[PDB]
């Protein structure tokens, strides 16, 4: 069930794997980051191998793939974090109950950015005592989405006369999405941790 | 991998199945309720057949069975719901983001049906009908809760990310459990009843 490219974790359930510059895997993430964060410098990129988070995420993805009509349900997005949160996210993923209020709120959930520049703001990727900033690269089940609203604690219904049939996520703008908000556990898999500095 | 006791769903993924009174399954669930709620009249008991919620719950159960290195992680508990919330719970299960919550900001489950039978939880609808779930809950290894928790405490603060599975009001004689994650609770039956 675990991806074949992962390092052997010899019965362990969790490993952070340091990537090598020059490998396609490192270079693709560096390029995705530098597209909007060219003024910052990457210290390192770690692949997050969390068996339990992966299993629960892949179950949710299979369900969304069944429910939705041949939709690309998954986007690769960014999430800036403070150093104090990194151990919890690595082990347990993204908990909406711990999320800050966003400067522009489209609901009470976990926020993910299309552009690394957004997540690179000190408000999200707070510099630690050594000047290191931390950003996850995250597989997010955006599914079918609509423009969010500050009051939401779950995604809104697609149809007001069927209140239980929900959008998968919300966004700031359906025409030009720059952020997505998810409201359920195991809808986002933290795949890489970028450590970076000015 | 849907349970044998489920009945065929004609290739659908969600069904509420009304149980036949006086058959073994109805009798078992009725007895669990009447242990503390024998003064309440049961209108019906429905089996909740939600393939997606069951899948996600069974994955969490398998994980908790590995993590705890032992397999007594599940309890059968009660939860009272207002009528307006029953369709959401049937389809999406319990949501901590949706009464006093003095043991933490999670989903609450009662050991005794009598606790969930309070009108503050199982709010009577226009017709006096009250609604209570019988819930499979992954209580796992638990500790005493306290106000304002957003996750269970660590089992050892040397390792702040290795958490208890749930919290309770009283570890020696628990009457309520709180879980803080989606898919730690599977709503298995819905009881419709009157005072
Ligand atoms: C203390 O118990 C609850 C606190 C908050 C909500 C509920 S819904 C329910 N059903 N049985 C008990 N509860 C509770």
């Amino acid at each position: 069930n675990l991806p074949e490219h992962w390092t052997d974790m010899n019965h362990q359930l969790f490993c952070m794997v340091q990537l090598e510059p020059g490998q396609s895997e490192y270079n693709t993430i560096k390029d995705k980051f530098t597209r909007t964060c060219s003024s910052y410098a990457i210290e390192k990129i770690e692949r997050i191998q969390n068996a339990f988070l992966w299993q629960s995420y892949q179950v949710k993805k299979r369900q969304m793939d069944i429910k939705n009509d041949h939709k690309n349900n998954e986007r690769l997005l960014f999430h800036g974090t403070d150093a104090d949160s990194v151990p919890y996210v690595n082990q347990h993923g993204f908990n909406r109950s711990c999320a800050g209020k966003n400067a522009v709120s489209y609901g009470k959930g976990t926020y993910f950015a299309v552009d690394a520049s957004y997540s690179a703001k000190d408000t999200y990727s707070k510099p630690d005592s050594n000047g290191r900033k931390h950003m996850y690269v995250v597989r997010v089940l955006t599914g079918v989405f609509t423009k969010g609203r500050a009051g939401l604690v779950t995604p809104p219904p697609k149809n007001p006369h069927n209140p239980t049939d929900l959008f998968d996520s919300v966004t700031n703008n359906t025409r030009s999405p720059k952020l997505f908000v998810v409201f359920f556990d195991n809808q986002a898999y933290p795949e890489y941790l970028i450590t970076f500095t000015a």
